């Protein structure tokens, strides 16, 4: 059983890092695209595919071990549970996280960032609603 | 400049969350694919694109606000700096992180997971080497 072990925690941290790596490399690739470095952009994109394989591998061990979603601490064994995890995360983001981030940004004098956080808050609310509709489809039959 | 502000930290946390969301939704989509729910799989994939836009937006503000890479705490203003950040992260992973994870996995009685971490350790080393070769240019 992996529950409660350090390995369980390391699988979680491993997933976080790999997720960030893929986003970072694809972001970097756009800069290489812009400047005319197709070889470098291509490498970034290919290595990014590697980080995807790594992240999914971590999730397989987590799922197969009965561990929870690194992002929501919710089970992800079944498709229904996966959707429920998506809903939980999106709900936290639009009801508390992004609104809180936006408030702090305004308070610190960064209205541009605040507006970005507010845009995202509304976006995650829409995502949550979309996922809830999917859950009703699955559980409804 | 955003240095030293709470907003700086929030941008970092937002980036991490959005990064995880994209990986999670694409992973979930594979299950929907397998079970025969193309519309649900498609929606997950489309929402995942939304999370990509969010993550990149966070990085834009981080880069423009004079902040560092959420994963390595290194500057990412120029392409050169971006590659250097990739190298730093990969180096941390193959020299310390994954080997350490593997040792602990073996000690706790998880040889299969340990082998996985060892596979990744070798992979990250290879990644670091490829990036370093690109650093000249
Ligand atoms: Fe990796
Ligand atoms: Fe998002
Ligand atoms: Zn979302
Ligand atoms: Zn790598």
């Amino acid at each position: 059983d992996l529950k409660g072990t350090k390995t369980a925690e390391n699988l979680k941290q491993g997933f976080i890092g790999e997720s960030m790596a893929n986003r970072r490399y694809l972001y970097f690739a756009k800069r290489a695209d812009e400047e005319g470095y197709p070889e470098i952009a291509g490498l970034l994109r290919s290595i990014a595919e590697g980080e995807t394989a790594h992240a999914f591998g971590h999730l397989d061990f987590i799922r197969q071990g009965g561990l929870t979603d690194p992002a929501t601490d919710k089970p992800i064994g079944t498709l229904e549970q996966m959707i429920e995890s998506a809903i939980a995360g999106e709900t936290y983001e639009w009801t508390q996280m992004y609104p809180g981030f936006a408030k702090v940004a305004r308070e610190e004098g960064f209205p541009e960032v605040a507006e970005w956080f507010e845009t995202l808050a509304r976006a995650e609310k829409s995502h949550a609603e979309k996922f809830q509709n999917v859950l009703k489809q699955l559980k409804g039959g």
